[PDB]
């Protein structure tokens, strides 16, 4: 549908939970490189998450070029609001978009103090 | 809304994940029991993942009474239908539902042929 | 020896660790049981977590058999200690063990308050 | 001594499981790194992991000082060698290393094509 920047069919959906509290981690936030030619980082898009601790709208199928990125949650100010102080700075995820047709990548992240899982879901764009 | 059996707003719905092939865990069996007065475990529901991976219309409200319930999933016949040999031959979650009025459990659980994670979500019943 | 039911060779080890605080679990009750013959739970072995979150010298190679156990840990109250209030009974683990032969297992567990996730490390003796 | 880098006291180990063999994961690269003052990534040790799965001797409590490390295993290429093809490029673990002590930092992580988990055991040292 929308192409350029904004929502669309979501290409990249981050999910983010809660292990301590068995909730959603709210208002996290997250930052979304892509590598560029010269080999740096270059910034793709970011947000916050939401009540359902969700971040939708963070590309377009036209954007979403094949490529490697980045996903960085910023864990620590989450955990530093409530108070715990937590082991890691942040907890990032790094792979290959695209290399073969366009797909639909779910990023969800389980956090914890002093732990952190991380899981994809990736689909075949359906209608 | 709906009372007695069946889905209603859902107080309880599980959602199963393959760490494997970074999609939804489908087709998979849930047992659901609870602690009956003799402290045996009685058949509560049961059902099997839909093809985004997720399992509701599992209890109602009215149903769903305080007390210790077990969810199994049967992660074993899972995987060896997947012609995989699995390490545990299920994955139970238990405990203590409603105690202090009705909730929402959304119990998540990601797999692995050696491995598991369980995650429960839990929300005061709103609009 | 010193076989039966102590370290020895330990066919069966227990790893609990604590994710919230980022240190191994001490004093965490564990309660191996084996399957019988009356489908039912027979008391197997059972100990208490050291102050490396490691349970050593449960079983032994003569002692155990191929069949079916059950590694349940007790973290309700390992975490109520903690002034915590978690969401699960407990934790347990159902898988056969032996197979074609002794080896070594090793259960590892990381817990949250509202979450746990569990591994088996099986693994070849030589010593 | 050893110090500098190497075994010694060990301020900093990492631990590496398979979760769809259900083994520790041998022969991946491991590669620290600590964060300089022009905020970039200076390496500091690498190694690779043994048959136990763990990466030991990386540095010492004399050049392990206070500061922001960077702990990159490189995960795809250890699943490439198994015929499967990962989601990630790599798994990494930044931490503000240090803080009150050289104390003992273990890093566990526990893979899987479509995932990682990650732990840092940070305990008291005596010896």
């Amino acid at each position: 549908g929308p192409t350029g920047t904004g929502e669309s069919k979501c290409p990249l959906m981050v999910k983010v939970l809660d292990a301590v509290r068995g909730s959603p981690a709210i208002n996290v936030a997250v930052h979304v490189f892509r590598k560029a030619a010269d080999d740096t980082w270059e910034p793709f898009a970011s947000g916050k998450t939401s009540e359902s601790g969700e971040l939708h709208g963070l590309t377009t199928e036209e954007e979403f070029v094949e490529g490697i990125y980045k996903v960085e949650i910023d864990t620590k100010y989450y955990w530093k609001a409530l108070g715990i102080s937590p082991f890691h700075e942040h907890a990032e995820v790094v792979f290959t978009a695209n290399d073969s047709g366009p797909r639909r990548y779910t990023i969800a992240a389980l956090l914890s103090p002093y732990s952190y899982s991380t899981t994809a879901v990736v689909t075949n764009p359906k209608e």
